Parts: C-alpha cells; structure tokens; sequence
C-alpha cells in the first residue's frame, strides 16, 4: 500500500505531487533492501517515466533533472552483478527478471513520439549496456521482438503520421541502426525499406515550398527538427553500396544551405556519416562547384559561406590546396580594407563587421595546404587594421591568429 499510494502521486496534474512521487521513490529505493526493490522496479520505472512523458511542455522546478538523476541510480542498482558472496537463487532470479521486464519496458518506449523520454531511454539503455559489461544489441536482441514493426514502418505512409511521431520514428530508426551490431539491417531491398527509404530521402532533399504543401507539416513552425532527423536517419545506412550516391549528395546538400543550425546537422551527419563509409576527393569537387567557383568576388562572401567552408575543411583538410589559400589571403585583406573604410565612415553597425574575417582567419589554422609564408602577410593585414581601429584589447581577431600562428612557430617567432 506504501508503493501503491506514494508512486500514484506520479500521476497527479500538480509539479509538486510529481516531486513528492519521485521524492517517495529515492527514498524506498536507496533505503529498502535489494531483493524488495527489485520487484517494484517496474512501478518506480513506469511512475518516474510517466512523470517526464507528462511535464514535457510545461514549467517545472527541477523535477525532470531529479527524475533523470533517481533512473540513472536506479538502473545502475538494479542492474548492478550481484557479487559472488551474495548469490542465491531468489536474488538472482528476482533480478533477471526484473531486469528483463525494465528492458522490455525500456525497448517499448523507446520509439515513443515524446523527445526527452526517449533520450533518457537511449542514456538508460546505454547506461545499463555500461554496467552490465555487454553490447546494447545482445541485450535488446531478445527484445527487438516489440520493435519488428516499429523500426520498419510496415510502408504505413508516414505522410499520415504526426511531426514528433514521425521525428520519433527517425531517432528510434538512428538508435536501432547505430548499435555496435545493427539489431535491424536496412537492407534497402523489401518493399517496406526500400518505401521508407524513399520517403527519408524525399523529406531531406525535397524544397521548404513543396514539403510545407503535406498538413502533417503545414502547422510546423520550423520544420528544420524534420530535415534534421531525415539527414541523421539517412547517415545511418552506410552499408549500401549499390544506393551510397543518395546519401552522399543528400548529406552535402545539407552541408550547403542558408541555414546555420541545418548546416551544423548536416556537418554532424557527415562526420557520423565517414565512420562507416568513406569520400574520393572527385565527388568532393563535384558537390561542393557550386559552392566554390563564386568566391572570384570578394563581396560574394558571408557568414553561411565561410561557415561552409570551415566544415568542409575541417572535414577534408587534404581538399583544400595553396592558390585557395592565396585567395582566401586576397579576400582577407579586401575585406579587411573594407572593414577600415567602414569604421573611418562610422555610420553604424552591420553584420559584415567582424565575424567575416574572423571565420576567415580561423579557416587557416584548419586548412593543413597553408603554407609558413602566409604569417607575414596576416600579421601585417592585421597590423594595419589594429592601427587603423586603434583597437588592441577588444580586437576579435586575435584568437584566430595565434591559433594560425601555433601552426608555424619557427617561423613566427623569427
């Protein structure tokens, strides 16, 4: 009756009565013994879960944080090996089975379409994989049984689903897939994959003006979570050779946008997306022409350009050659003279201010083609500016410099 009232307060609308549930839950499982805590796993679990799935999109005082905190300690109790001196028949089976029922339960929620209960199933699981000293995939093989309909979409048309079940669907298709053996194997070949990787592929090359026409999105107001989802689900299948083109020029269509928090994703997915699979410098030039190939005027530059230009860098240093360099050296030093005419006319602030040539800067320490000439005409570009600013303290370009300059300390310091 203790358990019965204290976790029902999990389920009251008040924040307070969530507080005092998962207060009530601490306490029994951190003063109570293990062989009785075991048993009521599956309550506290289901309790402390429904507490998230139910304060998600509302003001809390720290009640997600403390609940995050009682599952991690409770799945690493419970999970815990019993040690030798403490084996026995009922412990250990008490444990198997309330281990197997957490997992179940764990597995099941997993796709869930709410967004933070399904992090925190992902951490438990990984977690739990942690301390048990086993791989996700052979504990959840037995498991994947609830998820033989979930991860392939049995070609339910998608389109009809809600946005946050769709955006589940594609974090449960990215965890299930990204295992260290992959539980399910999208092999591009039945019907079901092959409908869902069309549709992946269509949501994360299609245009804003064509996917907004569909009402599961016409009352989005982003849509950027969608496109981000599709491209991190989309990264997931390099194992394909036959259909890797797809993936490949989709991720760099990411990789080039007009949007930052995108271009970041897409970036992330390239990186993710090298792991297992791997790009000749050809496709490269090939993908990114239409980024290049502008750049002649040096007006032609802006934030979302260089940007692009430092994650393709930092993504393939051995892309990038001298005469690039030189060109970016050239752009630099227009760009700077047009900041000093700026700030002698002081009119007013705009945004080609300074984070142009700070990302400019910044694109040398990452570019490994640079050569130790290219110091001298920096520093004396920089020189310039400073003296023509007369800002010494505030100058934002210092950072980028020096990390150039650690580049080549012989010769800087010559």
């Amino acid at each position: 009756y203790i358990v019965e009232r204290l976790c029902a307060c999990c389920y009251e609308q008040a924040w307070y009565a969530k507080l005092g549930g998962v207060v009530s839950i601490k306490f029994l499982m951190e003063r109570l013994p293990l062989t009785w805590v075991l048993q009521n796993q599956q309550t506290f679990l289901k309790a402390l879960l429904f507490v998230m799935m139910d304060l998600t999109g509302e003001v809390s005082n720290g009640a997600v944080a403390m609940a995050k905190t009682t599952l991690e300690q409770l799945l690493m109790r419970c999970a815990t090996p019993l040690k030798d001196e403490e084996r026995a028949e009922e412990i250990v089976a008490a444990q198997e089975k309330s281990f197997h029922h957490v997992t179940h339960d764990l597995v099941r929620e997993v796709t869930s379409p709410n967004s933070t209960v399904r992090k925190q199933a992902m951490h438990s699981l990984q977690v739990l994989a942690q301390v048990t000293g086993k791989s996700v995939t052979v504990i959840m093989e037995p498991h994947k049984e609830v998820l033989q309909d979930m991860v392939p979409p049995k070609k339910h048309l998608l389109r009809h689903q809600p946005a946050n079940a769709q955006i589940g669907l594609m974090e449960g298709n990215t965890f299930c897939t990204t295992l260290q053996p992959r539980l399910f194997t999208m092999d591009l070949n039945v019907v079901e994959h092959k409908v869902f990787y069309t549709e992946l592929l269509n949501l994360c090359e299609a245009e804003d003006s064509a996917l907004t026409k569909l009402p599961c999105y016409k009352s989005l107001p982003s849509l950027v979570p969608l496109r981000i989802a599709a491209l991190n689900a989309l990264a997931a299948c390099n194992y394909l050779p036959q259909s890797r083109e797809k993936i490949i020029a989709a991720l760099f269509k990411a990789l080039n946008s007009t949007n930052s928090e995108l271009q970041e994703a897409g970036e992330a997915c390239m990186r993710k997306f090298l792991e297992g699979a791997t790009i000749e410098v050809d496709q490269i030039h090939t993908h990114m022409r239409p980024l290049l190939m502008m750049l002649g005027d040096y007006r032609s530059l802006t934030l979302n350009v260089v940007n692009r230009l430092t994650s393709v860098t930092r993504l393939f240093p051995n892309s990038f050659n001298d005469k690039f360099c030189d060109q970016m050296m050239q752009h630099l030093r227009k760009w700077m003279e047009v900041v000093v005419i700026t700030h002698k006319g002081g009119q007013r602030s705009d945004g080609n201010e300074m984070k142009i040539c700070s990302a400019i800067i910044n694109l040398f320490h990452l570019i490994p083609a640079a050569p130790q000439t290219l110091v001298k005409p920096l520093l004396e570009v920089v020189m310039k500016t400073e003296r023509a600013m007369l800002i010494e303290a505030g100058s934002p370009f210092r950072e980028p410099l020096i990390k150039f300059l650690t580049r080549h300390p012989s010769q800087t310091v010559e």
